[PDB]
């Protein structure tokens, strides 16, 4: 439904009550969650900068972008906007009312109470005032920030269905993807921050004033300090970039190693290099970590400076009045609420300001550079006669076709046949009409529909493929799928024909693909029908039934063009035209063919242990942390042994006590290393982490798929190793700053004390009540992330058949669909942030003026107490906003290290040979593919693997090795199976699969990872495999970097390497899974002349489908349903089988 409002629950947000009390009590869901606005629409939010665009495009010269963006949200924008000045001023008026308070209790007059609570309930108000002017303000900013979002991606998506192929031409699909993912989060919710460019220079002019001069230039020298700390802030900001960028380059050699490592698991396992590969990547570390602890000590300082400056600040623009003896005590005071508020402006919020204008801008600037450019005029098709004309038709792809012409009248098929990759393909285009010809004359009309070479099935059911665009006519529609032969696959449907496909279709069979492509294709009427091979992927018998068939009852006299290589279709078909590399044999017809090309003719015919478990691995934080503490309860009792007690020392000491934001702060001494600590502790994690991932069960390990496992294991120990370490010590310091000033206000005054427990138990059970949404509605934001990029995506691919069809309102109106799913669960994050940022507020507001009240109206002896506790808890409430904001983004942060440690907590597990009852598994207790198999294989025999082709000899081969669930007892000639590990078991064998597994390195550490082989007898085994002279043909001699993974090195140079490195092993028994497949006849007589008499004292296996292909191999074995057997020779196999 359509939600509506009244007047207080607008500026409250009351519907959230609602939805936390759902979220709280019940688990949510994305259909639970309600409708947009009506404002809020892509079809809106697209139409209204499409007409503003369109007429700024034919106004002026050079249309401006971001004129036509800002000219339509402009207004609004600054209605919004002068909200946040009427409260960001009201700050710096604050602290005037306060020097009334603290001017009140000096021996001077008889002035009442009255003179004091009459401003201080106004003072109370102001921030009641502010609390009702800003998060208002804020959150327009942010809903602007949606209109400016959404109608960009909306717009876009009209550009990227109108392009030319000339662009499509570069690669520019992951450029794309990336300048779509980047813009959302740097451009929705920055626009807040924007908007202080002209609010800073008015709060500093501001604040000039209120800085009275005392015959000395006090505010200019307090804030020519501070540009000098904020110009150093940049300074660091700059080389900290710098550790970025060169950093960068590691990160990219480590994960090149780790994705290798990932696809190749069980030949790690099967070379057993537990200990190579660890060290190797851990190397990789170890200087990585060097680079990153740099990185954070910039930061460290770049932030713990914001901390110290507050004395530095004050302190040096203060002294200057004692130059003419200025000393007083109230004045003071006030000076250091003045200063906080003139150093949020200059060093922290300004700069933010700046940055997200020129970080916004150039992503303005970015996409509008892309909008601008060619787009595919479709060309129109009305013209009389509805024949086919061309005359000298040729192009260039970046003459690739000339002397092109064919005259087709309504009725006729039209051949055509040639070399593939010599622009079959690209005359279909030129035809279509999406690549222009370089010259010649195009005259085609009426309706066109294709048929591509690539299988397009977009996400959803095959109905909707079928249909697709035109209306349902059954009668037509059951001559269609008698025509194209889907109901067989229906009737295995049993139930419907409504299987929801996806993104290229890995379900159904490409065949199934090419038969939809096609019914897609005849469904439609249309003039002229254009088939790019549409029969590629299907079997010859059940294709040509079709072929043969569809041929004769479609073409009663419709116009097709075939791109194909069939004799019997050329010889029915009514005119021909061959092709040759942009040059035709001729134009005519096979009886033509069969005189002029005779030889051609006859040539074809969060959980809280988490914490626990993260905080106590490592020693050393446990003492930082201690040590920390300890000095945080020294300084803090220290206070109030200051507080208990010329002159210019006295009167001058209450500062820095008074501001707590360097008294109660951590610095270069004394917390440095809590950062150190959990620099090691990422490692540590990391060190345990990969050992875990390995040593692990196969059956566990490759259910779990690949992406998730890579993806885990780079981008998110990265986020805990950079990101996690700061907002730890901002956590840490924004509490103690907050639990220490709390405390030394509560000591003086202890009535605050029992004011504090309500306080704080609310924030606590606010925070938790807040949170089980907030979590909750943040995961139905990255799950409905999906929808948009896999519809784009898809899109892409048919891009062809969409403009050949003309069905781009459909995708438009589909393509809102993925938008306003997104756009209304996102809204929502924004509306219940709000309201935990407003009711933030107000929980302190009533502290505030119970504090206020409480020490006004009580009998304050001391002049100091009234004004500590107003000066500390003023000026407080910007650090408690960090502290309880931090938290939500540690805990949130935080949660991925769960997930690190369910990677950790996974569990650890003569040449004669006799298995016995053989059990084995794919998953723990799966189908029993091998059953209860009992044999036994001779010493030093050449042995024959057979049995049923299909069945899988790869499933055996992973049994042998133990990559899978296993039972029984096998022994090698009396060797047991129990005794010797899974790892050292693994030595006495030797394999050489399909994939042969490649490091990023030298020819050294390839074939020795453990380095212990000399190079002698390295030199010596590669002189006998066969190594020495492509080995010799190469820089250096064994030091050559193995990049590209592998590009140089052929098959055969792969089965040699993976050879030698079997032969150095000494291994008794060798695997050997199809050498004849993959490899030419000269590769596999080089292998086998120099293999059989390296292993001609030693076991060997081979498996092969041709039975001719082990004759030399002696002995043999035959696999079957519950039966294994060990046959003696072809005259025992042979015959028995077949005959």
């Amino acid at each position: 439904p359509l939600e509506k409002a009244s007047v207080v629950s607008k500026l409250f947000f009351s519907w959230t009550r609602p939805i936390l009390r759902k979220g709280y009590r019940q688990r949510l869901e994305l259909s639970d969650i309600y409708q947009i606005p009506s404002v809020d629409s892509a079809d809106n939010l697209s139409e209204k900068l499409e007409r503003e665009w369109d007429r700024e495009l034919a106004s002026k010269k050079n249309p401006k972008l971001i004129n036509a963006l800002r000219r339509c949200f402009f207004w609004r924008f600054m209605f919004y906007g002068i909200f946040l000045y009427l409260g960001e001023v009201t700050k710096a008026v604050q602290p005037l009312l306060l020097g009334r308070i603290i001017a009140s209790y000096d021996p001077d007059n008889k002035e009442e109470r009255s003179i004091a609570i009459y401003l201080g309930i106004g003072l109370c108000l102001l921030f009641i005032v502010r609390t009702l002017l800003l998060h208002p303000a804020i959150f327009g900013l942010h809903h602007i920030g949606m209109q400016m979002r959404i109608a960009m991606f909306s717009l876009i998506y009209k550009k990227t269905l109108k392009l030319s192929s000339r662009v499509l031409d570069k690669i520019s699909i992951g450029q794309l993807v990336s300048l779509l993912s980047n813009n959302l989060n740097k451009f929705d919710e920055g626009l807040a921050l924007a908007h202080f460019v002209w609010i800073a220079p008015l709060q500093v002019a501001l604040l000039m004033g209120l800085i009275w001069e005392l015959l000395q230039a006090s505010a200019f020298c307090g804030l020519g300090f501070l540009i000098v700390l904020a110009l150093f802030q940049a300074g660091l900001g700059r080389m900290m970039m710098k550790y970025r960028d060169q950093r960068a380059g590691k990160i990219s050699e480590r994960l090149v190693i780790t994705s290798e490592m990932i696809e190749n698991i069980q030949s790690v396992k099967a070379y057993c290099w537990e200990e190579a590969m660890e060290k190797m990547i851990e190397n990789l570390r170890q200087t990585e970590l060097k680079l990153t602890r740099k990185a954070a000590y910039v930061r460290y300082f770049n932030s713990s400076a914001f901390f110290f400056s507050g004395f530095f600040v004050v302190f040096l623009s203060v002294l200057p009045y004692a130059l003419i003896k200025g000393i007083i005590l109230r004045k003071i005071f006030t000076t250091i609420s003045f200063c906080i508020v003139l150093r949020m402006a200059v060093t922290r919020q300004f700069p933010w300001a700046v940055q997200t204008w020129y970080d916004s801008l150039g992503a303005i600037n970015k996409i509008q550079d892309f909008l601008q450019k060619q787009e595919y005029k479709t060309l129109e098709y009305n013209l009389t006669t509805t024949e086919v004309v061309m005359e000298n038709v040729t192009a260039f792809w970046e003459p690739v076709l000339k002397d092109i012409n064919f005259k087709i009248e309504r009725g006729q098929l039209l051949a055509v046949a040639g070399s593939t990759g010599a622009g079959k393909t690209s005359l279909l285009m030129v035809i279509m009409g999406e690549l222009e010809p370089s010259e010649g004359k195009i005259k085609h009309s009426g309706r066109i529909s294709f048929c591509s070479q690539f299988s397009w099935i977009m996400p959803g059911t095959i109905k909707e493929n079928i249909i697709f665009g035109v209306s349902y006519d059954e009668y037509r529609y059951r001559s269609v799928i008698k025509a194209c032969q889907l109901e067989e696959d229906i009737s295995k449907f049993a139930e419907k024909d409504n299987i929801v496909l996806g993104e290229g279709g890995i379900t159904l069979s490409g065949g199934q693909r090419a038969r939809i492509s096609l019914a897609r294709a005849v469904y439609k009427d249309a003039d002229l029908y254009l088939l790019d091979s549409p029969f590629g992927y299907l079997d010859v018998l059940t294709e040509k039934e079709i072929f043969e068939s569809c041929v004769c009852k479609l073409m009663a006299n419709k116009t097709r063009i075939l791109v194909t290589s069939k004799m019997e279709h050329l010889k029915k078909a009514d005119k021909i035209l061959i092709l040759h590399e942009g040059s035709s044999y001729f134009y005519g017809t096979f009886s033509e063919l069969q005189n002029l090309q005779p030889d051609f003719s006859s040539k074809l015919m969060t959980t809280w242990n988490t914490y626990l478990r993260y905080i106590t691995v490592h020693k050393s934080l446990i003492f930082v942390l201690i040590w920390c503490l300890v000095i945080f309860l020294a300084e803090v009792a220290a206070s109030l042994v200051v507080l208990w007690l010329s002159t210019s020392s006295y009167y001058v000491f209450y500062i820095y006590v008074g501001v707590a934001d360097t008294l109660l702060a951590m610095g270069f001494f004394r917390g440095l290393p809590l950062v150190h600590t959990l620099i090691t502790v990422s490692k540590i994690l990391h060190h345990k982490m990969l050992h875990s991932v390995l040593q692990a069960p196969m059956s566990t390990l490759n259910t779990l798929k690949a992406g998730g496992i890579l993806n885990r294991f780079s981008k998110d120990i990265a986020i805990l190793d950079d990101l996690l370490p700061l907002t730890i010590f901002d956590f840490i310091q924004l509490l103690l700053i907050v639990i220490g000033a709390i405390a030394v206000v509560a000591v003086l005054q202890p009535y605050i004390f029992v004011a504090t427990v309500p306080v704080i138990v609310a924030f606590i059970m606010l925070r938790a009540y807040f949170l089980q949404t907030s979590q909750q509605l943040k995961q139905l934001e990255s799950e409905g992330r999906s929808p948009i990029f896999t519809h784009l995506v898809t899109s892409l691919k048919g891009l062809w058949t969409l403009r050949a069809f003309g069905r781009q309102p459909y995708f438009e109106t589909l393509f809102h669909k993925a938008l306003n799913l997104h756009t209304a669960n996102w809204f929502l994050y924004l509306s219940t942030l709000r309201w935990f940022q407003m009711r933030i507020e107000m929980i302190f507001v009533i502290f505030f003026i119970a504090v206020t009240f409480i020490s006004i109206l009580t009998t304050g002896e001391g002049e100091g107490r009234v004004g500590i506790i107003l000066t500390l808890a003023m000026n407080i409430m910007s650090t408690l906003q960090w502290a309880v904001n931090s938290s939500i983004d540690v805990d949130s942060l935080m949660r991925s290290v769960s997930r690190v440690f369910k990677f950790i907590d996974m569990p650890t597990e003569g040449g004669q040979m006799t298995v016995k009852d053989l059990t084995a598994k794919y998953t723990e207790g799966g189908n029993a593919i091998l059953e209860n198999i009992s044999f036994s294989i001779s010493p030093g025999q050449r042995v024959g693997l057979l049995g049923r082709t299909g069945s899988g000899k790869s499933t055996l081969l992973s049994a042998f090795l133990r990559l899978l669930n296993t039972e029984g007892e096998i022994q090698i000639d009396g060797v047991s199976w129990d005794s010797i590990t899974l790892q050292q078991w693994r030595k006495a064998f030797g394999v050489i699969p399909q994939k042969v597994f490649i490091f990023s390195g030298t020819f050294r550490k390839n074939l020795d990872p453990y380095e212990q082989w000399s190079d002698q007898e390295i030199w010596k085994v590669a002189d006998e495999v066969g190594l020495r002279s492509v080995i010799e043909q190469f820089p250096g001699k064994l030091d050559f970097v193995l990049v590209d993974g592998g590009c140089v090195l052929s098959h055969g140079h792969k089965q040699l390497m993976c050879l030698a490195r079997s032969v150095l092993s000494k291994a008794k028994i060798l695997l050997l899974d199809e050498p004849s497949a993959h490899l030419d006849p000269v590769t596999y007589q080089i292998i086998r002349r120099t293999l059989k008499q390296a292993f001609a004292d030693c076991t060997v296996i081979l498996c092969e489908h041709r039975i001719e292909a082990m004759l030399e191999c002696q002995q043999f074995l035959v696999i079957e349903e519950n039966k294994v057997r060990q046959y003696d020779s072809i005259q025992k196999l042979l015959n028995e089988r077949s005959l």
